[PDB]
């Protein structure tokens, strides 16, 4: 189905299991995909037949920056949950939450969680 | 099925919902995928058994640069529509339209719309 | 299904078919994907309802750096095997092992092996 | 199924429709994916239960550099054809041939053709 | 002399000569370099003898995001001036203010201004 | 002195010694640096005391795309000359003209020429 | 003079002023440059007349990973000092210590310190 | 003075002190800069007054791929020497020879040597 993307949103949050992460904080990145039929929007050039991605950004901003969880998994679930609650037009969404600088002695690009959620 | 790609075409257009975007303009990027059986072209080395991607580029150039819409969704729909009208050989096409520098206070790589279209 | 990623882990190992590779060694990179239902972890914000990716990293570290095989294929199989043995919560995993600097006179980015493994 | 990759092989060839491309030549890039069950190779650490990707590279080198076609589509077909002829172990392969610097006045990253081929 | 760098700070600001830029805003990037004797700090491992680069970031964040000018030149002049004003130990500084997405119809990576300042 | 940059302007031109290049064309890139006192502009926030870099882009776009030379050296000389001719406040400039895709059989990122010019 | 470089060495260390950084750790990067006359080595193809850069790496790995300081300035000072101490043929060196992921709430690529050292 | 660059030439060579490197080989990269007066060439658009950079590439390809040394220092010395020997108009040159994949157990981007040469 037609999809809207928001690529590589960068936030600074305080999520983590260690209390030392809650004090220091670190970068968190989010990739967003929402599914929805967008033919009526492109047919009509009318934004009410689509979804404002500027709001989609503010949703992820609040979950990552205005809150503090232990698991990045909780970030993905609350982001996806809040997407499906407020946009009935969206049928399904895939949320990827990236932790690029975790306290994992080693060498890597990032660790990440990725979920797909739809309504029952 | 066999596919032709045109990766990361960069245009400068004036699409957007805000009138201040229509005056200033901004970058727009398009990723194109068309589906079509290309065995006969590779078997014969004859361009009429394939599709000239140089024309495929000019199609996207006109829709993004020679026109001004409100929604990038309308860019993807008109690009895909004009592909399917003029190339009967193409069975299906996926159009991705990227807005890398939208007026969204925040931090991200881009927002994008992506559709898949075929004939009825 | 919900997935955990570990992107682009870089190790230095001594795997290879040529004995001259076993003496010199070279870079090896691993991309990891594990499948598992992570709703209960995001619902509860409790790490025991998910998998510690810091351990997931140490698993790949041992297979690539604490051992020496002939084939990178054996790296992917042992990494995936050791994932499925120790985490019953993981249903399926996809392992990609990258050899970026092989003794292949030519020009390329990398050669890689990629497998998907689940329990019988 | 298990897969072997060769990422972003760079060659210099003389393929093209215009005679001016046949004289000047240009860069050509190839991404290769072959499908084959690699458990027996990783189980045994024995290269005869897998495929030498160094030969896989030389196959693409000859088709792109030792020959001159009109269409890049013919490059993908002959590469895939020669893969399936010489390696019965390979069940399916996907070939992507990239033309990064075509004579297309405009702005883009590349144009490319991508096919998937198996035995009848 | 010795140097401290703060590489590629990314902000969202509303600078610009045109009124449409002040309403819409756009990304702004800053590269910072300051010059000072760091030998005492490295020998003694004592921040008392160096400059907190977390403050240097806040100084830059202040000019770009807490203020709105017509010119990016004014960002560079006010960042620099604020530095020599507050840090006696800093002898010289080079400020580079990047406007990656200006309203210039064309194809480019960015435009920027760079200044170097010391005390008379 | 202080500096203005226009980083990685990308054009499509028909420069080249060989006649086949003039018919086919290829990408051309230009890095621009101009030197001038920017202190008045940053202090007063007044473009009257600086140089419109939107014009500096158009000057470069003029030489590369509105003209065809044999040498990229001629691009650099004509860009520079046009700058010192039109901008009294500019004391010195460095022009770098990149030919990323020349017809040189080989493996490389680009070839380029760079000149620096001031008034006698 | 002539120069040897060791570009973008990546380590994991526990440096930092805050106690939480010493417990958690983070990535540290180092760019190394040493200056020395290399003409004898290039003319004679004899390492006896140059410096083993495998040792230069181990010297850097020693300071970053075998030691823990408060300041990255101390990394640079101890790397440099260890170089001029052990390599008579090296006349001057420039050390740059990068902290890509400091606990600074904000958006940036990295912060770093850079020193240059010679003998009195 | 004015300059010509040949950026990131990639070769495959068999240089190295250890015998295992000579048997296996590895990538080698070269950055070239030559200095010369280019004003005549840019003013007259006449290659007669400049240097064919296609030859400069072949000179570099000659030393790296047609020869095998112990040291990368010898690559730089022989590339430079061959340049000042064959191009009277070139006043000075800087050669940088990159060994991206040396057999150093560790994590880094590359090691390299850089020399600058002029005539006595």
């Amino acid at each position: 189905m037609d999809k809207i993307y928001i690529h590589d949103m960068e936030f600074y949050g305080y999520h983590g299991v260690f209390p030392e992460e809650n004090k220091l904080g670190q970068r968190f990145k989010v990739d967003l995909t929402v599914e929805l039929d967008l033919k009526r929007a492109g047919e009509s050039d009318d934004l009410e037949h689509s979804v404002n991605y500027g709001e989609l950004f503010e949703l992820c901003r609040k979950v990552v920056e205005d809150r503090t969880y232990k698991l990045v998994e909780s970030i993905a679930e609350n982001i996806a949950t809040d997407i499906l609650k407020q946009y009935e037009s969206i049928s399904r969404c895939t949320i990827k939450v990236i932790k690029p600088d975790p306290p994992i002695p080693g060498h890597y690009r990032a660790v990440a969680v990725e979920i797909t959620r739809e309504r029952p």
